[PDB]
């Protein structure tokens, strides 16, 4: 029941002409122009990560899907979609972009949020939807609750999750909720109560049949599968994706939550990356596409490689002067200079194509 399986993955034209318009005419490589030319085909998450995003591009990606469909696509398109909103987003991190907060309306904000997204959800039920819910979220229970807004977020998380889990539990879609990476939950200790954490939010959401498993790897660099640790992963022996999974899953397994996996790979195919430290997420130097989005993992714990990040559009501006800013993105190892988050950065793209693995 791989919801990856028996359906072509929608490439969007939103990355495509970025990659079209804005990249290609920059390129002096054939060889290079031929790569992007490939890139702008591969299929990559829609990130719902602003309210303004539901009746706006949700909408559009699932006319879009519906269309092609209907004119004769073998095998029929499915979308994917990130859900990104949660108030008091990103507890433990020193800067949000998140636009609610729990204390100013923030858990009504966000059940509304989900509750249109249910309805145009369940108005494209001929559209299969492949849902990642919340990024750095739960992950942040394991190991950030030190932090004080995390220890303050942390009800709210899981009860939020919780509706989410129950109201997007429709037939046609399939949900995976957010579970950090290798070098965040995959070290020793960590898994444990990461495995309690999530079996019991399943167990409490009265394991809907949409919620199929886990997604990992979120908008970060790790390798699915690399045969030396890279330096900053030391000294954690679970240093990429499959070892991180295959120690996870079983303890998920024994608290009644199966869970199947997708692994996010559209910016770890070079390995080492460029991160100095493991925890450095923003426009990390040295990286390159990965493998591209299949069901043909070769695992039996994981339905899918995907490219929930799209490569090339821009994690957070090193403009230091902005408000949103982030110190991350001003590290040595993050490329600068950086626009706005989601506007594109042509250099960070061609730094992906040059360095991809496998090549395009
Ligand atoms: C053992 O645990 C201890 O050590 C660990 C390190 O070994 C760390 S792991 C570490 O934790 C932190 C959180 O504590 C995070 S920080 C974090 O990382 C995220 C991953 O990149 C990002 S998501 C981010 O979000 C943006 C908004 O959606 C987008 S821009 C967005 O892009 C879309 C698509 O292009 C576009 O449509 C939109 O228009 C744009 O807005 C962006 O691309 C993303 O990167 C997040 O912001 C951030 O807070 C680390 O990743 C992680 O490694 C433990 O914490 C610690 O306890
Ligand atoms: C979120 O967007 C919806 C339309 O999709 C709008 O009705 C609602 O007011 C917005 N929420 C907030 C808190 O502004
Ligand atoms: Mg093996």
């Amino acid at each position: 029941g791989n919801p990856f399986e028996g359906v072509q993955l929608w490439a969007n034209n939103y990355y495509r002409s970025e990659v079209h318009t804005l990249a290609i005419p920059q390129i002096t490589d054939p060889a290079l122009r031929a790569a992007a030319s490939a890139v702008a085909e591969v299929p990559s998450f829609q990130w719902l990560d602003r309210n303004v995003t539901v009746d706006t591009l949700l909408v559009q990606t699932l006319s879009e899907i519906r269309e092609a469909n209907q004119a004769g696509a073998n095998p029929q398109y499915a979308a994917q979609i990130v859900v990104y909103d949660l108030p008091d987003r990103d507890c433990a991190a020193a800067a949000s972009n998140g636009e609610w907060a729990i204390a100013n309306n923030g858990v009504n904000n966000y059940k509304a949020y989900i509750n249109r997204i249910r309805e145009i959800l369940i108005s494209f039920s001929d559209v299969r939807t492949i849902l990642v819910i919340e990024p750095d979220s739960l992950a942040n229970m394991v190991t950030n609750m030190n932090v004080p807004k995390c220890s303050g977020a942390a009800s709210t998380y899981r009860e939020l999750t919780i509706y989410a889990l129950k109201q997007l539990d429709l037939p046609h879609v399939a949900m995976y909720m957010d579970a950090g990476h290798a070098g965040w939950l995959g070290w020793p200790a960590n898994i444990q109560p990461a495995a309690e954490l999530f079996a019991k939010i399943y167990e409490d959401a009265g394991k809907p049949r949409a919620v199929r498993g886990l997604a990992t790897n979120v908008a970060n660099y790790n390798a699915w599968s690399v045969s030396s640790p890279p330096p900053y992963t030391s000294p954690n022996p679970n240093y990429d994706e499959k070892h991180y999974i295959e120690a996870f899953r079983p303890l998920l397994e024994a608290r009644g939550f199966p869970a199947q996996f997708i692994v996010d790979q559209g910016r770890s195919g070079k390995q080492p990356t460029g991160q100095k430290e493991w925890g450095h997420w923003c426009n990390a130097i040295g990286t390159g596409f990965g493998m591209r989005p299949t069901a043909n993992t070769g695992h039996q714990y994981v339905d899918a490689f995907v490219w929930v990040k799209p490569g090339g559009e821009c994690d957070g501006t090193s403009d230091t002067t902005a408000a949103r800013y982030a110190y991350h993105c001003g590290l040595e190892d993050a490329l600068k200079p950086a626009p706005e988050a989601g506007q594109w950065f042509n250099e960070y793209f061609i730094q992906l194509l040059r360095n991809a693995n496998p090549p395009f």
